[PDB]
C-alpha cells in the first residue's frame, strides 16, 4: 500500500472571540508537519455583504464567506501534503479553524476530530467589544446580529452527523491547549 495520501484533519469551531485562532496556533507549534487554515481569510469584501431590515451587515452567515475559495485552499494543502514526506507512517496534519465550519455540508465528512469552543453571552459580548473588526461593529451589532446568528448556528448543529468535543472557552490558553493536546495525541 503506497504512502503519502493519508491526512489528519481537525476542525476547531466555536463562538466568536472564544480563543479558536490562538488554540490552532498553540497546537500547530506542538504538532509535526502541521498547517492552519483560518476561515476569516475567506470573507467576501464589504461591498458584497448584504444588509438586513434593520440595517445590520450580514457577516455571521455562510453567505458572507467564499467557501468555494476555502475548499480550493483545503485542496491546495492536500496536494502539498502529498509531497511533504520524502519516500523511504508520518501523516500530515491540517487544522481548519473558524466560527462557521460545522454547518457546511460539503465538509461534513472531512473531520477526523472536532472541537467547539463555547463562552456565555455576557463574557462573549465583553470580549467582542475589546476587539476591532473591519468594518467595525455597529452600535447594537452584538445583540442585533452576532448573538442571534450564533444561536441559529447552534440549532443547525442539533442534527449534526459526527461527534463534537465542546470546550469551556473561559479556561486559560494553556489549559485549553493541554486539554486538546491530551485528547489529540490519543486520536493520532
Ligand atoms: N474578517 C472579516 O473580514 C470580518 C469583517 C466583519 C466582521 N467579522 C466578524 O468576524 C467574526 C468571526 O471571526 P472570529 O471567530 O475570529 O471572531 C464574525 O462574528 C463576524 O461578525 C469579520
Ligand atoms: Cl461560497
Amino acid at each position: 500500500v503506497p504512502r503519502g495520501s493519508k491526512t489528519f484533519i481537525i476542525g476547531i469551531s466555536g463562538v466568536t472571540n472564544s480563543g479558536k485562532t490562538t488554540l490552532a496556533k498553540n497546537l500547530q507549534k506542538h504538532l509535526p508537519n502541521c498547517s492552519v487554515i483560518s476561515q476569516d481569510d475567506f470573507f467576501k469584501p464589504e461591498s458584497e455583504i448584504e444588509t438586513d431590515k434593520n440595517g445590520f451587515l450580514q457577516y455571521d452567515v455562510l453567505e458572507a464567506l467564499n467557501m468555494e475559495k476555502m475548499m480550493s485552499a483545503i485542496s491546495c494543502w492536500m496536494e502539498s501534503a502529498r509531497h511533504s514526506v520524502v519516500s523511504t507512517e508520518e501523516i500530515p496534519i491540517l487544522i481548519i479553524e473558524g466560527f462557521l465550519l460545522f454547518n457546511y455540508k460539503p465538509l461534513d465528512t472531512i473531520w477526523n476530530r472536532s472541537y467547539f469552543l463555547t463562552i456565555p453571552y455576557e463574557e462573549c459580548k465583553r470580549r467582542r467589544s475589546t476587539r476591532v473588526y473591519q468594518p467595525p461593529d455597529s452600535p447594537g451589532y452584538f445583540d442585533g446580529h452576532v448573538w442571534p446568528m450564533y444561536l441559529k448556528y447552534r440549532q443547525e448543529m442539533q442534527d449534526i452527523t459526527w461527534e463534537v468535543v465542546y470546550l469551556d472557552g473561559t479556561k486559560s490558553e494553556e489549559d485549553l491547549f493541554l486539554q486538546v493536546y491530551e485528547d489529540l495525541i490519543q486520536e493520532l
